[PDB]
């Protein structure tokens, strides 16, 4: 429950759009999304929104 | 190793967006998505793309 890539405080819960990299903390993925040019840290696609995933 | 609610027959790789419901198959998620009212089959949420999911 502590595998967000970003903070390894958070548990994974959410993805980018498009890149679909399923890797991040929602807290992480929004921050990805306001910065001034959001794209992917791990493999740069520009990112359009971030999901929360169900399975 | 999780098999795609729709077809059972196919591995989870997709999720559909906005919903985030990650439970298709790429071939069942594009088939939702080319449908002309596309739309979640769990949750009925209107669907906007598909993407494959990298965990
Ligand atoms: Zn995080
Ligand atoms: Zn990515
Ligand atoms: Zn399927
Ligand atoms: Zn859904």
């Amino acid at each position: 429950k502590h595998d967000c890539v970003i903070c390894f405080e958070n548990e994974v819960i959410a993805a980018l759009v498009p890149c679909g990299h399923n890797l991040f903390c929602m807290e992480c993925a929004n921050k990805i999304c306001e910065k001034r040019t959001p794209s992917c840290p791990v493999c740069q696609t520009a990112v359009t929104q971030a999901i929360q995933i169900h399975s």
